[PDB]
């Protein structure tokens, strides 16, 4: 008399776990007195582009971000006056698996009693 | 007699969890007082784009963002007065798999008692 | 009499844990006094790109970031007054595997009691 | 009569726990008296940019950081009044594998009492 | 009458724990009573770049840091007034593997009990 338990777990269980929080804060103004006098504010601002032949990636590639290729990139460069920014650019780019990923996962438990008697 | 007992629990549980939150928090203000005077606020922003020949990726890849391919991107460059941005720009692209790729999951349990008597 | 028990516990759990937080604080203003005389404010600000021929990259790489192509990049990069960035540009890329990652896991048990009485 | 217990544990729980936190602090104003007089503030900013012949990266790699392509970048260089930057930049790249990694895991316990009797 | 016992504890556990923590202090200031006079300010920043042939890495590798390739970075360089950065650039970049990492795990563990009575 004989038991044969081949209680084989086989787990693939990949994955990311977060708590992300922002508080803007206590911004607490009491009796702000202000006098403010700013005539004839004039900026000037000039943006020129020009391009005679770019061209992008001819390969196999796979990165998840901006780099990928030939760009002017302009944010929140140039603010003038009273600019917040509270919690305001949150890039969260979570990959588990690139481009050009390959799984394969075999399980092939085996049970051979051969019992003669 | 005997038992033969193959559980085989194959599982692939792949999956992200994410608390997120945003609180823009308190801003208080109290007998705020003022006297702006701005006559004239004459700002000038030029932008110009050519291009000649511009080109995409001709090959093969699986990349998630903008930079991809060459551009031109503004995003709150130039506020003036009064701009507030909470939780403003929140990008969140989770991936768990990108382009091309492949899952062949193999469960093949073999269970063979000969048995002779 | 006989007991064969192969418990083969096969895991893979490839994961981050991360508990995030943002307090942008407090910023207490009590009778903050003021007079603000700026007249004429100008500012002046000459962006030129030019490219005859830029090209991108022709090889096969996963590698997640800005870096990988020639760029024009501008952040932030001329506040003139009250520019405030609390918690402002957060990039989060948590990557598990990148690109060209290839996963092959076998569990392959065997048990055979040949028994001869 | 015998036990055969093989209880193979074959774990691969590769992982990063982290405790990230920012907090502004605490800054106090009480009474800040102020008169400014700033007339004719007049910065001047050029950027000039131009290339004959970039080219990328041929071969075959996997660095996740800006440094992978000739670029020019700016970030918050010339901030020219009132700048607060408060846990404004903060880059956190984690990479458990990076590209071209290859993961093989092989468990097969063998049980093969041969008993004659 | 025997007992085979292998509790063969295959484990492979590669991961980082880490505590980051900012605080920004307290930053008190009482009666801070300022006259500031500064008529005609008025800087000049001249930045540019050109390049007749330049061109990348054609080898492999794997090394993740902004040197990697030829370019021109400006960070928070010629602040002009009044410029806080409080953790304001915190660049963690937690690598366990780089690119090209290969991990072959084998757990084969064998049993055969051979008995002649
Ligand atoms: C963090 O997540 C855990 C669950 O794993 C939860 O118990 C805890 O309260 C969370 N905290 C926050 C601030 O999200
Ligand atoms: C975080 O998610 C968990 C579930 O895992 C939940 O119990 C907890 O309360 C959540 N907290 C927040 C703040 O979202
Ligand atoms: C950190 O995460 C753990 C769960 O592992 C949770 O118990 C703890 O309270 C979290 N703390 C914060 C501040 O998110
Ligand atoms: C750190 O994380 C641990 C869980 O590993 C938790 O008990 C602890 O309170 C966390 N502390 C902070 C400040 O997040
Ligand atoms: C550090 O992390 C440990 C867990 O290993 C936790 O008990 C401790 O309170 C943490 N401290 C801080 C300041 O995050």
């Amino acid at each position: 008399s004989f038991e044969l338990t081949q209680p084989s777990s086989v787990s693939v269980s990949p994955g990311q776990t977060a708590n992300i929080t922002c508080s803007g804060g206590y911004l607490g103004e009491t009796y702000r007195s202000w006098y403010q006098q700013k005539p004839g504010q004039s900026p000037v601002l000039v943006i020129y582009q020009s391009s005679k032949r770019p061209s992008g990636i001819p390969g196999r590639f796979s990165g998840s971000n901006s780099g990928n290729t030939a760009t002017l990139t302009i944010s929140g460069t140039q603010p003038l006056d009273e600019a917040d920014y509270f919690c305001q650019a949150w890039d969260f780019t979570s990959v588990v698996f690139g481009g050009g990923t390959k799984l394969t996962v075999l399980g092939q438990p085996k049970a051979a009693p051969s019992v003669t008697l």
